[PDB]
This record gives structure tokens, C-alpha cells and sequence, in this order.
């Protein structure tokens, strides 16, 4: 009772709920509710919807359109998709979020909280949890933000074998509407039933693209979702949509996390240590057992980059080991800057794909890459 009780609550939050579980990865069995919540079809009225359209997109929208599709193909974390046709026959997706969604953060993030405090499930982690959550939201919202992402990270992939963004359609964007075309395939999501074999190419390409993110390009997605990621089974290609809380970051800042993750594949644990403390990962006076905490979490990611064999990212323990890898907000109070915060969790969330697919293959030839040309630049 109280379960259900609790999903319907949080589901009149939805775009908090999910973007709260992300900065804590799914403990009791509150991972069973914020699931029924990711599975809740708790959709705005269509009226709200065309509210947005004909008070963004001009009250001749629809002109513009031979077809509108009014049932949504799925929630997005704080709008929808619904699928449209142009007047030209050029097939669209349009992301269209609500009215007031921005200024109604502050109120859902703390009914947010008061369901999960008085519900007494929560691991109650840190103020902090509060101030991220709304942060990370604010930059949800802003689509104009989210489109430029976009086309940045389109050209960014031009030409490459696998990964393509899909265009942009100016003409149908706005502040609360972002358009794209339509792409052929489905989203990681329902990947489980594919190949062993499909299933670790696309995880390799994800993890080396990782790896150009957060190294090369410098312009990543915060938290990665394998709900954002398409793959076309007839051109073999995954379509890249989530660039929704896309951040950029100095050279010098990512230059530490190289260094960091060179040190933890040659199992040198003091330079971990050293450069984590650098990066602000650690203050240098946590108590033994939360900065062994930190280390031990990222032994499992110099496992994999120090391996000339294949990498099982879907065992048992490695599953574990990769949902633990947000030991950053556990008992655990300058906080950990959010710059730290999100380039931690690009690299974890990616392993998370990996693993929730059962990939398997190697990773140290695509790191050594990635170092490689690190030293160069350098
Ligand atoms: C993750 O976020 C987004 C997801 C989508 N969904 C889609 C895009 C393109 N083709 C699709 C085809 C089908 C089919 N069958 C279903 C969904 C599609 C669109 C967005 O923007 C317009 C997003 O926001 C950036």
C-alpha cells in the first residue's frame, strides 16, 4: 500500500524522481518504486501540451505539419516525445516539455523529499542533495541549451562509422520544444534481447567515445542513460540523443582524470590518492575507511583498462562493484565539486551501460589510445 502509495506521489514529480535516482543509481526496496515511477505514463494533458506549442511555435503550428501525432511516444525526463511528419513528408521527433516546469523545481524537488523523508526509505545522504538536483534540472529544462548541444556534438561526429547525432529542425525549436528527425531502431533499453555479439560492439564504441569525451572532445553528458541511445539494426549505427545535461570542462581539469585513471590500471594507489586529493575527490583528512572506499570503487575501472583480455562488464561482481561507483555523496561531506562529481559519473555511467548490457571485451587497447594522445597534446 504504502509502495504504490509512494509512486503516485512521486510520479506528479516524475522529472525529479528519475533525475534523483540517476545521482544515486537505484538499499531498500525504494529501486522497486523509482522503477514503477520510470515505468509510470504519468503524461501532460494534450491542451498543456498544444499550450506550449501555440504559445512557442505561433498559434499556426500545425500549419507547418501533415501529421501530428497526439498520443506520446514516451516521457522524456521532463517533457515528451511525439512523433510528426512536416509539410515536405520529413519525418520528426518533438520533445515538448511543460509550462512552468522551470519554475516549478524548487516546489517538486522539495515534495520530493518530504515523500522520501517521511517515508523513511532514503539512505537520507546530505543540503546537498538539494542544491545538485535543482541544479542538474534548471539545465534539463533549457532546450535551446540542449539543441546547441546538439549540433555541436553532430559536427563533433561527422563522418564517423558508427555514432551520428540525428539534425536538428530550427524551424521547430524553442525554449520548451526541441525537434529532431526521426531515426530508425530502439533505444538501449530494449537491447537486452540482442546478440552477444551486437551488444559488445556497441558497448565498445560507447566506452571508447567515453573516453573521447572525456578527453579529447571535453564536452560530455553528465549522466549517461542507454535510454537515449538508438541502434539502427539495418545500418548498424546508434543514434546519439542524450545531450541533455551536457557540461564543458578545462584541458588542465580532465588532464587529472587521465592521470588518474593511468595510475589506477598501473595499480598505483598512492598517485590515485594524490591526484584524486587534487581534484578535490578528497580532502586528504577522510577517515581511513572512506577514502579506502573511494579507492577500492575505482579498482574495477583500472581492472578493465589494464586488461589485454577481455572485460566482463556483466558479472555478478562487476555489476555490483559499477552501481557502487557513486560512493561520492555517501557519508561523505567544499563538497565534492560538481566538476568532479560529473566526470566520475560519465566514466561509472558508461561502465553502467556496459554492464546492464552483459558486454564483454577488451579495454586496454582503446585506453593506451586515449593516453596516447594525451602524452602528444602534452
Ligand atoms: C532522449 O531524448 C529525446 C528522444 C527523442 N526520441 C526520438 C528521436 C528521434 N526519433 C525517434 C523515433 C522513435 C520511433 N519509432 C521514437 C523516438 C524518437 C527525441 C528527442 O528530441 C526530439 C529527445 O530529446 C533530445
Amino acid at each position: 500500500a504504502n509502495a504504490e502509495r509512494i509512486v503516485r506521489t512521486l510520479c506528479k514529480v516524475r522529472g525529479a524522481a528519475l533525475k534523483l535516482g540517476q545521482m544515486l543509481s537505484i538499499n531498500p526496496h525504494l529501486a522497486k518504486i523509482f522503477e514503477r515511477v520510470r515505468q509510470s505514463a504519468d503524461f501532460m494533458p494534450l491542451k498543456q501540451m498544444m499550450k506550449t506549442l501555440n504559445n512557442d511555435l505561433g498559434p499556426n503550428w500545425r500549419d507547418k505539419l501533415e501529421y501530428f501525432e497526439e498520443r506520446p511516444f514516451a516521457a522524456a525526463s521532463i517533457g515528451q516525445v511525439h512523433l510528426a511528419r512536416m509539410k515536405g513528408g520529413r519525418e520528426v521527433a518533438m520533445k515538448i516539455q511543460y509550462p512552468g516546469v522551470a519554475q516549478s523545481i524548487n516546489s517538486d524537488v522539495n515534495n520530493l523529499m518530504a515523500v522520501l523523508n517521511m517515508s523513511n526509505m532514503l539512505p537520507e545522504g546530505l543540503e546537498h542533495l538539494i542544491d545538485v538536483l535543482r541544479r542538474e534540472l534548471a539545465l534539463e529544462c533549457d532546450y535551446q541549451r540542449e539543441a546547441a548541444c546538439a549540433r555541436k556534438f553532430r559536427d563533433l561526429l561527422k563522418g564517423h562509422p558508427f555514432f551520428y547525432v540525428p539534425e536538428i529542425v530550427d524551424e521547430l525549436c524553442s525554449p520548451h520544444v526541441l525537434t529532431t528527425e526521426l531515426v530508425s531502431g530502439f533505444p538501449l533499453d530494449q537491447a537486452e534481447g540482442l546478440s552477444q555479439e551486437i551488444r559488445n560492439e556497441i558497448c565498445y564504441n560507447i566506452l571508447v567515445l567515453c573516453l573521447r569525451e572525456l578527453f579529447e572532445f571535453h564536452f560530455m553528458q553528465t549522466d549517461p542513460n542507454w535510454s537515449n541511445f538508438f541502434y539502427d539494426p539495418q545500418q548498424h549505427k546508434v543514434a546519439l540523443l542524450d545531450f541533455g545535461a551536457t557540461r564543458e570542462y578545462d584541458r588542465s581539469f580532465t588532464d587529472l582524470y587521465i592521470q588518474i585513471i593511468r595510475a589506477a590500471a598501473d595499480r598505483d594507489r598512492e598517485t590515485v590518492r594524490a591526484k584524486s586529493i587534487e581534484m578535490k575527490f578528497l580532502t586528504g583528512y577522510e577517515v581511513k575507511v572512506m577514502e579506502d572506499a573511494h579507492l577500492d570503487a575505482i579498482l574495477i575501472l583500472g581492472e578493465a583498462f589494464a586488461s589485454d583480455e577481455p572485460f566482463d562488464f556483466g558479472t555478478q561482481s562487476t555489476t555490483e562493484k559499477i552501481h557502487n561507483l557513486i560512493p561520492v555523496m555517501l557519508r561523505h561531506r567544499v563538497p565534492p565539486p560538481e566538476e568532479t562529481y560529473s566526470l566520475h559519473r560519465k566514466m561509472g555511467g558508461s561502465f553502467l551501460i556496459c554492464s546492464k548490457l552483459k558486454a564483454r571485451f577488451p579495454c586496454k587497447a582503446m585506453f593506451e589510445e586515449a593516453y596516447s594522445n594525451y602524452c602528444k597534446r602534452q
